[PDB]
């Protein structure tokens, strides 16, 4: 297939783009580069054995977005690019609405104009909200987020059912992450977070190379079973077979196919922690800090669906994910070059 | 005060214009004219008893948005500017999130780069959702609207409010308004929708002046007293009366000011039927149809925190509301001028 891949050069485009490139499709990646660089281009076309396409720009640019769409005559369309660091989205929620709601709705009237129906959107279990029910199951009502991400995630899910709504031979698949995490087994893609990293496996990863002190633990007292937040972890490599299942299952399948992206089971930070001081054979340092504003205690998610209609599952597990990422740390402490 | 009122040609734009004016405000309206006419503008001059400014451009330019704001070093804006009609919204969703979502956003992004934080957005009931306690209050928590049209203004309170806690100096007002009707008393101004109209009032009216022939009533079998569906309807002058209150107690007070915009009291369709058929001499002709896809029975507004705060409230009757109608429908049946 044809499939423009929007954020292809971020953390987890990139691992997907090496998948679809291995499952033969023709691939044109479209990135701003505000998060990412173009030394990973190279890698994804060597791990894939194929050369995708790049082009810099921005899917807030309509009139580019309908160029390339017709000038490669996509087929189908990733959508990965957007902005996705929670607190800042506080601080500057303006641009998490102009780039993700703004942004894909810019992509998406581009797909109208070129008569482009195929969807896959980056979503993610925040879109849950404080759901006592776990795990979270797609049919669940969705509940309000409470950072300008989150919300931004929510609203363009329901700009996208409504579009579907309005243009039923719309194929668009809503893929709610979970905790992604892990790199490319070969160790030369990974996560390459810039400045201090949000999530905790980085986190963790910079803690055990060296470049960090501990890591702060935030909350020791949440209900679960160590006391430690609870959370879904799924590697990278497995998001990406997902992305590309998804995609080739669902293209002209019309509707809006909803599927949660995880494990299905839940680790707590300990946990983690305890896999990566294996992995890399050292204890990792930490420290239990106060508790992280907007942080729920504990969620994993029921991933049935997918496996039962798309006959997909997760296949690597806690430890292979910070095995992985260990191993990309480690043998890329800088990351991708400038 | 030096304000920008977008969408200042339509209709409740328009008559809060005059009013603005009459207070020796500066007027500057902004209106892409998609939904109103040139010919208004002399009208609202004369009513107003003073100039407007006039500039011919859309919310979505915020490279234009930013110049007028700053050439005119206006200090308080209000946003009348987007799309409206419920019914099309389904039809065109990415029409709604563009012109409304987007569109607000582009205007504020343009607002904060001119330095300008005082706005006054306009809103709808909708934003309650399915609510069964009647009369809505502002505290109660919004709810999911049926429509792209209710989302997309959901989707925006949401959006400023994010802004104002990341820019607390930000005064944001979210005006939820109720079923505004009537026209200037002059009969000189009033709503001019082009096409079949798709709210009561209008209907009612060219159903009165002989362009149509009966008045469809959607649904007779609600639990409402008479059976017919229930509402607040406000008059379009009590409207523009209290955003220039609004404006002018809020401008440089802080926070996310919500009031609930009407007449604290509900009419059945019948109701307002019978006070047009009073107004305009003649029964008004009528059938019963089905319900109306999306329509709640009744609900009325809890206006009691705008009097409290702002002493402000309605002073204009239904049956103004009715003759006000009758009078500009009747004084010109043709609207304004091409
Ligand atoms: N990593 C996670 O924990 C997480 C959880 C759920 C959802 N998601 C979503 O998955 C998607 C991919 O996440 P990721 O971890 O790979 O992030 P990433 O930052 O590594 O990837 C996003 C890519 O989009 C690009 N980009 C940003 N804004 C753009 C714009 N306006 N136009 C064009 N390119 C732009 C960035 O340069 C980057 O390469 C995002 O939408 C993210 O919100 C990820
Ligand atoms: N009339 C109602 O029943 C109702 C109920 C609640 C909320 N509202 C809101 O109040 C506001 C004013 O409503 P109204 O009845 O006067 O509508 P209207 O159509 O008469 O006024 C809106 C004006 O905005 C202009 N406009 C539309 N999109 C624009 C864009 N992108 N850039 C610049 N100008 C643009 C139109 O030309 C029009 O003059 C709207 O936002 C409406 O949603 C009204
Ligand atoms: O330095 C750190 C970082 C994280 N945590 C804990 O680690 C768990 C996972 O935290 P983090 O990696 O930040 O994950 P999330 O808060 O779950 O957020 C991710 O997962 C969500 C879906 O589950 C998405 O909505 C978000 O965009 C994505 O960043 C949580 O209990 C955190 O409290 C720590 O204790 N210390
Ligand atoms: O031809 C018509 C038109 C309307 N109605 C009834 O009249 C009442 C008012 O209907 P309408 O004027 O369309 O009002 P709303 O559905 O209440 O919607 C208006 O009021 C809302 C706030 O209350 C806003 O959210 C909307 O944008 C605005 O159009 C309802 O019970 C309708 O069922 C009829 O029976 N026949
Ligand atoms: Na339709
Ligand atoms: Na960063
Ligand atoms: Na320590
Ligand atoms: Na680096
Ligand atoms: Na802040
Ligand atoms: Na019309
Ligand atoms: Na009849
Ligand atoms: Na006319």
């Amino acid at each position: 297939m044809r499939v423009l891949v929007t954020g292809g050069s971020g953390y987890i485009g990139s691992h997907t783009c090496v998948q679809l490139l291995q499952n033969g499709h023709d691939v044109i990646i479209l990135d701003n580069l505000c998060n990412s660089k173009r030394s990973v281009l190279p890698v994804i076309e060597r791990l894939g054995g194929k050369h995708p396409t790049f082009v810099e720009g921005d899917i807030r640019n309509e009139a580019l977005m309908t160029e390339i769409l017709h000038d490669h005559a996509i087929d189908t369309v990733i959508h990965f690019a957007g902005l996705k660091a929670v607190g800042e989205s506080v601080q500057k929620p303006l641009e998490y609405y102009d780039n993700n709601v703004n942004g894909t709705l810019r992509l998406i009237s581009a797909m109208r104009a070129a008569n482009v129906k195929n969807f896959i959107f980056s979503s993610a279990a925040t879109v849950y909200g404080d759901q006592p029910k776990i795990p979270y199951v797609e049919s669940f009502p969705t509940g309000t987020p409470q950072s300008p991400f989150g919300k931004s995630k929510l609203m363009v899910e329901q700009i996208l059912t409504d579009l579907q709504k309005a243009q039923p031979d719309w194929s668009i698949a809503l893929l709610r992450y979970f905790n992604p995490v892990g790199a490319h087994p070969s160790g030369d893609m990974g996560e390459d977070p810039q400045g201090i990293p949000n999530n905790l496996m980085p986190y963790i990863a910079q803690v055990a190379v060296g470049r960090r002190d501990s890591l702060a633990i935030f909350g020791n007292d949440y209900p679960t079973e160590d006391g430690t937040g609870v959370r879904d972890y799924i590697h990278v490599m497995d998001l990406a077979d997902g992305h590309v299942v998804a995609m080739e299952k669902l293209a002209n399948k019309p509707g809006v196919h909803i599927y949660n992206l995880g494990a299905g089971v839940g680790n707590s930070v300990l946990d983690v922690v305890n896999a990566f001081s294996k992995a890399c054979g050292k204890p990792v340092n930490y420290h239990f800090a106060p508790r992280r504003e907007g942080d729920l205690p504990a969620y994993w998610a029921d991933a049935s669906k997918a496996d039962r209609e798309l006959n997909w599952r997760v296949t690597r597990t806690l430890d292979e994910m910070a095995q992985d990422t260990w191993h990309w740390q480690s043998r890329h402490p800088q990351g991708y070059p400038d």
